[PDB]
């Protein structure tokens, strides 16, 4: 027999700012066995390792604001607890990776057996996230100066992309939305 124990599934859940991805993420957790969840924002760069353009935005919304090397890291942490987590006796664990900005990443273009990305329109993205506040807080016009146009460059950087995509509406309700990736999940496991 082949030795098992090696296997995961890795699903990938990335869109604009505050479009439901962490949410999202716990949710499917709550209902899939054996199953972590690693977020990107927990890897940005402390601030003074954060560039700022010419009109004075913070650069954060760029690959160059993380520690992608430090975020492969845990990933591969989780790879080797998930080694261990069946008992010698297929149970496949899973890992849900979820952020804004994974899509783009060359070093993980291969690891996604599941993709799914999160959208909202403009005007909506913007007033969510002025809900939301951020350490450091967004400065007056950072939506317009850097995050909108931060998202479009991402989503231009996509138009090659080299495997599917699975474009979630974001305005759904969180239910709605679970509802809809569970049921195509569990089809793919
Ligand atoms: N998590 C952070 O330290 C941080 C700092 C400044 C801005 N952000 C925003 O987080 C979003 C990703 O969820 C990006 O759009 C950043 O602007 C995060």
């Amino acid at each position: 027999l082949v030795p098992r124990g090696s296997k995961t599934f890795i699903i990938g859940i990335s869109g604009v700012t505050n479009s439901g991805k962490t949410t999202l993420a716990k949710n499917l957790q709550k209902h899939l066995p054996n199953c972590s969840v690693i977020s990107q924002d927990d890897f940005f760069k402390p601030e003074s390792e954060i560039e700022t353009d010419k009109n004075g935005f913070l650069q954060y919304d760029v690959l160059e604001a993380l520690n992608m090397e430090k975020m492969m890291s845990a990933i591969s942490c989780w790879m080797e607890s998930a080694r261990h987590s069946v008992v010698s006796t297929e149970e496949i664990p899973i890992l849900i990776i979820e952020g804004f900005l994974l899509f783009n990443y060359k070093p993980l273009d291969t690891i996604w057996n599941r993709s799914y990305f999160l959208t909202i329109p403009y005007e909506e993205c913007k007033r969510r996230r002025s809900t939301r506040v951020y350490q450091p807080p967004d400065s007056p016009g950072y939506f317009d100066g850097h995050v909108w146009p931060m998202y479009l460059k991402y989503r231009q950087e996509m138009q090659d992309i080299t495997w599917e995509v699975v474009y979630l509406d974001g305005t759904k309700s969180e239910e709605d939305l679970f509802l809809q990736v569970y049921e195509d999940l569990i089809q793919e496991l």
